[PDB]
């Protein structure tokens, strides 16, 4: 089998639109790597940030034996199901910078690491001081409930062009629940203390 | 039934560009705005930038299945169901939607949707810096099913502690619009945002 | 018939590519604009930034169907439909559709599409801060159907009251014009719109 | 044939991707506005009708018992890929994409372009004005495969504008690359213009 | 054959999808902008908006034809074919690709893309005001094939009427690699030197 055969199999075996469960959840890993803080407002509490979204899970069904064949590919994330992740206090769309190209491996196992732009409402408050400021970005799974997805964690590739700089970023699991339902829906809160240089 | 089966049936029954009318009784939309940021306000111009939560649910019941031994929801694109055809009418940008554009579909044929918008509106923004606030009305509505076509009905604990606003008070009163040329009426939610600078 | 087979019908003998000419008639376009809100004036560039209800009807009678013991009219996309390529000559953006971009059929072909519309114009806003106002003249025609294959006819209620503008008047006038090339005459409508900024 | 047979055919015939061979393209711009124009940065941003024609014979029908044009999507024809060499923002497009197909197989294309270019701005506010040069031709196609050529300039052009028209230019040209003999030929439009 | 049988030949045999390695070779990728316009540059967020021509060929030898008896070049649209899917790693905004989306493809299989591109860097914009001038690199490269899979091989246009000239552009090969994995992805860094015209 060639790379040609690989992406033929997995384009016929692929299900964009199902969650490959194994009754068990899909495990997705997700860690932020900020590149980039573009534009601060210390009144309106808004940050434009860029970020490589570091995102892993595994879909069993795309799985091939890769003894005598090659063990990944690139594969369009338009032909694969992708977690639905969205940011909570984000204030504009997810801007992907980067091809939208997934890696797949011959376990089965999908890595897809777009660059995004995109701005949020967090605290500013204390960016001009030695402590600096910390503003929380909130990232879950948007419809799948914690026994369908759970989100797991894990200043190297920050700019040093920024006028901030990166004092500490923090990656901690949360879950959130609403007053209809018993479903709980687990984040990522990600803490970035920043401050101006 | 997994995951798959329960699309796949989905997929093959409902019709995207049909509104799931039973009978010739109207679709019974409930509509519920949940608002989670304040971003720009200008009292010039009377325009404000919002982002809000809309709570959307209705029934298709040809989608129902079984769910004793199969799961009771799945998560499906909105371009395979059909969705309302909502609008705010005092809307002067188009809705950005924030948030990946999937229903969730419940076994007994109860659809929800629940996109975070961002949108610009024209409404009173009089009396923002003053203790009382403004009060901005949201008009939503069908833009092009009347009242025997669609129904729609509504229904702080989420708004961002970071905007330089708060919420004194949301009203949500259901209200009719009817146009000159015809006996057509279309429903709306009326929804009042009584808000202020902090 | 159900709601579904007037759909499916619709689908099967629409031709969003071909104009509905019935014999070798015009298709009889109707075009009314509703002025929601005017949001930015420069009168030193002559710009106008407008929200408007765009009215639009015409007739396709190869979508007709029987509404005895049937629905009368259904919701349709514009992608299904064949539209009016209807163009603001004096636009300096793309039209902004605020709206879903659905049409309303009746079952005696009777088609109604009413997208409200976000566009900037360049036009006079000369006296705008004055007590008799600006008047800015909006063309609308079809951008490739002459006269032969497009008739265009037209036709302060829902205008903000919240606008720092307010509208003294609208005019709708017929209009037609002609190019050096060819003996062809495009239709349009001139909508005058006179507006002021408030006290 | 009705209409619905001549698009109906065109659909059957056309092919998109495949130029219709020189294909002798025929390029006039008429002015309808210029919007900004910065004198520091020399950048105008500008309003023009592209006028297109060029001929598909592939395309012909018999037309002494049918209509002799129709309107069609030009995403159902080929199209040339002509591209203005100083632009520096994308042509955003203000009209419906649909081009008038004639019976002999003429194609005619008129976009109205909202588009901002480099180029001379110096003397803008003096009576003589600035010149503006637009260089447009195809960008893939050389001169074997595509010929550009040029064809009242203020007919059009927008009362409103801050600034007025003196004269247009429209004059043939030829580039040519360091790696290789092919040339691409353009049309240098020379739009001399001032403020009010 | 004719031009429509050499494009329906390679839509038949074109897999848009499919990095057409040759034996295990990875693919080699040559890249060369030539600048043609600076157009913002904001020496306080250290931000520059500039327009380039971005020259990029490769060999898909699938796609080669007999080109005795019949034309040996022809404009693909680039959804027809495989690209390499480069990206700039300071980017901080999407490409603007400002020109029709065409390759050049010769019937040895050679490939050719030329967009014209408009685009936002983060990179150093201080001393653009001074007589050296700033130094502002970008980094471009395959965003998911690593070195086994792409390898980028770097290799008079400005415009008159910018208010900024280039003094020097180098372009010198470079390589990453993550502490995840073993994969090193090959990238060219583009060292454009330019300043304001015009100082005292
Ligand atoms: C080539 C490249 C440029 C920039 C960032 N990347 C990364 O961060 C990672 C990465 C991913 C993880 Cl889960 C952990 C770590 Cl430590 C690193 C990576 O593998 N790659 C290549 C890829 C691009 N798209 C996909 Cl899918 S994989 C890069
Ligand atoms: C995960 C999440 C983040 C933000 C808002 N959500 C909500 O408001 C509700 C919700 C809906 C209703 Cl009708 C009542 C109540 Cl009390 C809550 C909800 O279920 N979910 C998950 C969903 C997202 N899209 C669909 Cl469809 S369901 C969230
Ligand atoms: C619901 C609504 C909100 C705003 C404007 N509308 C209108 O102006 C008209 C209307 C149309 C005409 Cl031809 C004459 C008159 Cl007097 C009124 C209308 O019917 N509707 C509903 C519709 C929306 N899209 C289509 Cl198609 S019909 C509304
Ligand atoms: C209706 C209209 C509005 C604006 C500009 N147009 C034009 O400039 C010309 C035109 C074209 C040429 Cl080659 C020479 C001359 Cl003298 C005039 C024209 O025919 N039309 C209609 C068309 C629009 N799109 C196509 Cl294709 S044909 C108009
Ligand atoms: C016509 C044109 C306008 C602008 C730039 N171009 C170029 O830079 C080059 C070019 C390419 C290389 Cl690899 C080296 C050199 Cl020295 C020049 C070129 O051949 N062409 C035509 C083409 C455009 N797109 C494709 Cl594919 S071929 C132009």
């Amino acid at each position: 089998a060639d790379r040609a055969d690989i992406l033929y199999n997995i384009r016929q075996t692929s299900r964009p639109d199902v969650i490959p469960t194994q009754d068990r959840p899909v495990a997705v890993s997700v860690s932020l790597k900020f590149i980039n803080i573009l534009e601060v407002n210390e009144i309106t509490n808004e940050v434009d940030v860029v970020f490589w979204q570091r995102t892993t899970w595994s879909d069993r069904t795309l799985a091939w034996d890769s003894s005598h064949s090659p063990d990944q590919v690139s594969v369009p994330i338009s032909s694969l199901w992708v977690p639905d992740l969205a940011a909570y206090n984000a204030i504009s769309k997810p801007e992907v910078l980067t091809p939208q190209l997934a890696r797949v491996v011959s376990d089965g196992e999908v890595l897809y690491v777009p660059s995004i732009r995109q701005r949020f409402s967090c605290d500013v408050s204390g960016v001009d001081t030695e402590s600096g400021a910390t503003c929380r970005i909130k990232i879950g799974s948007w419809t799948h409930h914690s026994r369908e997805i759970s989100v797991d964690p894990t200043s190297e590739y920050f700019s040093q062009y920024s006028r901030f700089e990166i004092l500490d970023v923090t990656q901690k699991k949360n879950s959130v629940t609403y007053s209809c339902c018993p479903e709980a829906y687990e984040d990522v809160e990600v803490s970035l203390n920043f401050r101006k240089k």
